[PDB]
């Protein structure tokens, strides 16, 4: 995508050498923002083939408030294997904070339902927020939330959403983080009878790993193709009733996939 | 300031009519980001006189973990009077979340000290974050945090900071939110022996109230003056030991102040 490739070029031209936790260096910039008008089409990177299958199951899993990978395994989705323990537990990550944020007084807060209530009853609210940054449970999580905080907004019958991502691997992580939240905006809007608006991506430490230089130059030489269109085949009774097969992406014609290896 | 006036013009040209909770309409945009190189000077609006006295005491108060306005009153700072109850309590707002985020297991998390520890021991960390968005305590707060979440970043000996502000009154709130966090970046950097870098402001619902149109046009006709320089007179033993008199702003020559009335 145009916005995506411009970011890639910006990290190359303006990034500072910065080390990560494993010791692999990165080229990093701090603070960036991109906007995607969802009416122009589904924001799925075309300059390299992205497989949506995993994204969709992962999102459905988050909505379930599930933090054990069993559901992912029944569908042979292995993207969280790296972090799970022998029982397949990840600790109180995303889904748990979204659906059951624990309070000091013994309650569990359903932020997803809270957000739906606000979108239907008080759409002008400037506090329609979901946060996975639960300070008191950070130590128990396999990993600290990257996509930590997001806010919804309604104006003229259009649902917009801004995500704050504290850390971002532009090559390997970003394509998937964008498609994931754009998808959630489409589900949310369908359930609230609103049109889709903008998905605003805001990043903190936005970077490219130094061992991904050839892959980046290769993708930077490719030309963006038309964006696909997302179609939701049915309208479930609630946000927790979607199923994998309800979604179809039409018109997605990507350039070949590029492999990016990681150090251990 | 240039970035500030450009935002003001953008809300006028691109904002959508949106109602707020009191019923006063606003012109609103969603998602905006500005960057301030703190080495270029202290980001205090010059196209209208801003009084830093209140900003400074409020910040010192936040750092104390104090949520009762008594300290503000001893210094005749009344900016929180509107929200306090008869005892002068605001509930678990900013200072309490910053210094004593309560966990379900009975602990109180000092996010400010946590952040200092990381800046000194693990400066490359991509998780140096402070959040006031404590979902479990929102109902008890006089008001939901506007400046909800911020992240620090170190690269080449420079301390940068990005604030996520969910809601923003460009005329009345913004000048003060910027100066407040820029000040905190200077204190933080002094305590960690780092140079100051960039303060990145990211906003959610960014707006101007409709009864502030004349004031906005008046400020938009003024020319930005040189930015002042902040000087910190001494180096306290810790981040909790600053005092009002440690700060001096030099070279601040603002245009006259503009009053903006609010509906009740
Ligand atoms: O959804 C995700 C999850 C992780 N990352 C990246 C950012 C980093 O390169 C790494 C996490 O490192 P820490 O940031 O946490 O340290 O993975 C993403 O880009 N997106
Ligand atoms: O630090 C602050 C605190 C409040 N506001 C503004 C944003 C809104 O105009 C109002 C809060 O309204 P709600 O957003 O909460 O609804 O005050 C700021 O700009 N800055």
């Amino acid at each position: 995508m145009k916005q995506y490739l411009e970011l890639m070029q910006k990290v190359l031209d303006e990034g500072t050498q910065k080390n990560d936790r494993t010791g692999t260096g990165t080229l990093s910039i701090f603070g960036h923002q991109m906007r995607f008008n969802l009416q122009d089409g589904f924001p799925l990177v075309t300059t390299q083939r992205c497989h949506l299958r995993s994204i969709i199951h992962e999102l459905l899993w988050f909505l379930q408030g599930d933090t054990n990978i069993a559901y992912l395994h029944e569908n042979n989705v292995t993207i969280w294997d790296e972090w799970a323990d022998e029982n397949g537990d990840l600790g109180p990550v995303y889904g748990k904070q979204w659906r059951a944020w624990p309070t000091p007084d013994g309650r569990h807060i359903d932020q997803i339902t809270t957000v739906l209530n606000q979108l239907k009853n008080d759409p002008d609210s400037r506090r329609i927020i979901v946060s996975a940054w639960n300070v008191g449970e950070l130590d128990k999580m396999a990993l600290a939330p990257c996509h930590a905080f997001f806010q919804f907004y309604v104006a003229d019958g259009k649902l917009s959403c801004q995500l704050y991502q504290r850390s971002c691997d532009v090559f390997l992580g970003l394509p998937f983080n964008i498609a994931s939240y754009a998808l959630l905006v489409h589900m949310m809007a369908q359930q609230c009878d609103l049109e889709v608006g903008d998905f605003v991506w805001t990043g903190g430490d936005t970077h490219l790993y130094s061992n991904h230089m050839d892959q980046t130059h290769l993708q930077l030489s490719r030309e963006p193709r038309p964006l696909p269109k997302l179609i939701i085949k049915r309208k479930p009774e609630s946000i927790f009733d979607y199923r994998f097969e309800d979604f179809e992406i039409e018109g997605y014609d990507p350039h070949p996939g590029i492999k990016a290896p990681v150090a251990i």
